[PDB]
């Protein structure tokens, strides 16, 4: 139970309120370019 995502997996940029789970510490979410609503995730 409480698990994060995993690495190397996709992100949201726009998740408000941060409704979606984060990956775990570690982990960064950024997003492919400014203009879009999505991004990836990996292990920083």
């Amino acid at each position: 139970y409480s698990r994060c995502q995993l690495q190397g997996f996709n992100c949201v940029v726009r998740s408000y309120g941060l409704p979606t789970i984060p990956c775990c510490r570690g982990l960064t979410c950024r997003s492919y370019f400014p203009g879009s609503t999505y991004g990836r995730c990996q292990r920083y």
